[PDB]
């Protein structure tokens, strides 16, 4: 049976116009929403959430279509899995709890939801943290031979359905575990709690969840990119106080996108809250308090 | 599996790297035809007869493709580099007593062919390349748009066993979708069903798929480096050359790479000899005559 990795946290299934959002909820104090990325679920925050819960009301949510959140039906523009749409849905969910102004930290896809939210609806956020990302526009602008080989999955998972879905079907466990291992410092699964890996594996084993992940990357290649392109070619900057953390220039990039940003490296591969939970929790606690 | 070359013999040709399979027909000046991915020598079955009216036509499976032997690869993918493939096919042609011949290639085979022309121009009387630009150029062009359009250049080049593992779940689906996707029609209707079965049978073998991935790995690394040396040195192919391409700039590009080249678009997707056999055969006959 899948483990409870958030001792003493409650659970909520929050209704929205686009479907329910699952979350674990703990602590007390100013509200802080935590958003995971790919190929993970809310449980990736399990090593830093208890520390944060000592000072904040912590809401640990599954992204639209991920984990135990509902999977809204997609369309030809991948609309519900665009970061603009995901941000709107999570804004609705937070209003159900009575939170109209809150702190936000995101990792990977969740971080993309977070900066898009800040660009579209800055009034919703007191402060923003993004973990191991640059804006989607910047990833695509950097596209050349070396990058194309290094993060091939941005273009692979974005191929029209059912191409990646059919490739992922034969042996999903192998793909999701190889990706998890690939982006860590050690290149294996040693950084992860095995109980957390099982959450990720069970999610990836559902073809409907895998289809959502592909719709997310299709949005990442198309509408998300176009939304970002508008902002950069207008010189729009996030006005929300912001923190950028990254694993082993990023601050120079984010300074183009944000007018009040600070940043620091964290000695980690990609999965900062699992690979470097102590440094990551300290950074987030310091910034948000 | 059907015989699609009436009158042509079937030969296994020995080389220091393993046997090359070919269908051989006609009489007159020697002409070698080289297929690409994900196909075999049979892709020439519509145009080979018209060519055999005027030439001795040798329709070869690339090293590691079709019925040709599969030499053991290595960490630099050496035997599936276009330089090595060209050396192996020069050995095969010497077994037939052909040390100066005409050459037409398509896709991967066209990449073997222009590399052969750069390394060993004395081997060729005339050169035709079908629906390609040099490997260097395609990588120089690899921005967001190209990363999405030719994603398989980066996907198939990922370190083993990532693409081998994915391709094993439903190879028939993948190969048939590639064939369809790259035609003007967007379905399999331009192909002879017997030809498609040859392609499917080949692609069903894990060892053959592994060769294909080694070919794309060479394409991302050593083939690119070999081409880069020539571009920087200003080396041009001196062999009289024809560039044909599917209409669904190329002559402008090839003129940077060759000092004597003609070219034309064909009303066709990628698979010229099957989608537009009459126009392709006429262009080739007129050129090589």
């Amino acid at each position: 049976a899948l483990a409870d990795l958030f001792p003493g946290f409650g659970s909520e299934w929050i209704n929205t116009s686009s479907g329910r959002i699952f979350a674990r909820v703990g602590g007390d104090g100013p509200p802080l929403l935590l958003l995971h990325g790919f190929p993970q679920t809310h449980v990736m925050w399990h090593r830093v959430a208890p520390k944060l819960a000592e000072r904040f009301k912590v809401i640990v949510a599954d992204l639209p279509g991920y984990g135990w959140s509902d999977m809204p039906e997609s369309d030809e523009q991948h609309t519900p899995y665009t970061k603009r749409a995901m941000a709107k849905q999570l804004i609705e969910a937070m209003e159900q709890l009575g939170h109209v102004h809150f702190a936000l930290a995101g990792h990977d896809r969740g971080a993309r939801v977070s900066y898009r939210l800040a660009l579209d609806s800055p009034g919703r956020l007191s402060k923003l943290a993004v973990l191991d990302i640059l804006p989607t526009y910047e990833y695509w602008q950097r596209m050349n031979r070396a990058y194309a080989l290094k993060i091939y999955h941005w273009s692979f998972l974005a191929q029209p359905a059912p191409l990646p879905e059919n490739l992922l079907g034969g042996d999903p466990d192998f793909y999701v575990k190889a990706k998890l291992a690939s982006w860590t410092r050690a290149g294996d699964l040693s950084a992860f709690d095995p109980r957390a890996v099982e959450h990720y594996r069970i999610a990836f084993a559902d073809p409907m969840r895998r289809h959502v992940m592909c719709e997310d990357y299709r949005a990442g290649a198309y509408a998300d990119f176009e939304h970002d392109k508008i902002d950069v070619e207008a010189g729009n900057k996030i006005p929300v106080p912001m923190l950028a953390l990254w694993g082993a220039t990023p601050l120079d990039v984010w300074r183009k996108w944000a007018s009040d940003v600070q940043g620091a490296p964290i000695e980690s591969g990609h999965f900062l809250p699992e690979e470097a939970p102590d440094q990551t929790a300290e950074a987030l606690v310091r910034f948000f308090s």
